């Protein structure tokens, strides 16, 4: 199941995408 | 407020999404970054 | 009070980012 | 180089918590 989330912000999107690939290597 | 600019995030997993998506809420909110 | 807890972070930029979602939802909770 | 984070309450701690050790096994930052 794959989701979206619209993100604001360029900053906040990195985050995001940061924590997303962090618990996709680490689940 | 806040940034004007959007960007569409890819998430697999419920569960996944659910965290993402209360941290995506909570920025919303507060505008911390 | 709410109780305090600690994390130890490995890094600068991830304190600065797992500190910016403490501030976060501190203000959204 | 390691921070602490000071975090108030076990519900914000648990949440954080969970990103802080994701990012130890992942090293993503």
């Amino acid at each position: 199941e794959i989701f979206t989330l619209q993100v604001r912000g360029r900053e906040r999107y990195e985050i995001l995408k940061k924590l997303n690939d962090s618990l996709e290597l680490s689940d």
